[PDB]
């Protein structure tokens, strides 16, 4: 039978940072890792809501403030993390109206990609194992617009703005792994997606979290992408991705644009 969270190995003495959107996916991911002995740091905008949930979870789930829509908050949060083993870039918003962050970014690319990009570059020197970035089947129709990433001069689409961000999550993962390998780092960059819940179509959160938990725990090659066998549903395994997600030139160009927008750089 397929792998499930019941098969998780011990995380005793290991620290996992998880970005959250005070939604089910993040909560279950934290819950299952804490049950296996992890020290979990849940990084969320609304810490009152986060703490009310975390305080009844078995194991160690700490709540800290992070606003992925404010690069100054990203920086303050990162500077407070003395070290971690695993970083899980899980928080996301999906198919929302047009809006800008504090830093002037379109909110989906700004939250789902750029804030995670900055966070990851700031934590990398103090990480020991891996980065897992959560994407979506919605990446498939996505396209990176390097000239107008923030939808300033082109009609907005809630879903295509989601898709751009989800494609960015994959291109981020590929280019991060290329850079880690070139630096001789033992760190890996991996991705996961939750299946049907984060697409245009308790139980849903468990199924989605399973995918992330497999990516966070298994001995996978760098730049693996984990999800359900048939995209929306199916057993957890390494899965494929779009042709645009496999464009190494675009991954490298997007990285450069992302460094310029966030004023962070690859530090290794």
């Amino acid at each position: 039978t397929g792998w499930t969270a019941a098969d998780l190995p011990s995380f005793a003495q290991r620290t996992v940072v998880i970005t959250g959107a005070n939604s089910g996916l993040g909560a279950v991911t934290a819950r299952e890792l804490a049950r296996r002995g992890a020290t979990v740091i849940m990084a969320v905008r609304d810490t009152r809501k986060g703490e009310a949930a975390a305080r009844t979870m078995a194991g160690q789930v700490e709540v800290r403030e992070l606003d992925l829509q404010d690069l100054s908050s990203v920086r303050r949060f990162a500077d407070g993390v003395s070290g971690a083993d695993v970083l899980i870039n899980n928080a996301g918003i999906m198919a929302v109206p047009y809006a800008l962050t504090v830093d002037g970014f379109e909110s989906q690319i700004g939250t789902n990609h750029l804030g995670h990009f900055a966070l990851t570059n700031l934590l990398l020197p103090r990480l020991t194992d891996r980065v897992v970035t959560v994407s979506s089947m919605a990446h498939w129709p996505g396209r990176i617009n390097l000239e107008d990433l923030n939808w300033r001069s082109r009609r907005y689409s809630p879903w295509l703005a989601y898709s751009q961000s989800k494609l960015a999550n994959l291109l981020f993962t590929s280019e991060l792994q290329r850079r880690l390998t070139a630096a001789g780092s033992p760190l890996r960059a991996l991705a996961a997606h939750p299946g049907y819940s984060h697409t245009n179509l308790a139980t849903d959160a468990d199924f989605g979290a399973r995918q992330t938990l497999y990516a966070a725990s298994q001995d996978l090659p760098g730049d693996s992408f984990v999800g359900p066998r048939f995209g929306y549903l199916g057993r957890t395994q390494p899965v494929g991705r779009s042709r645009r997600a496999k464009d190494a030139g675009m991954a490298a160009a997007l990285w450069a644009l992302s460094e310029q927008l966030t004023k962070t750089e690859f530090p290794l």
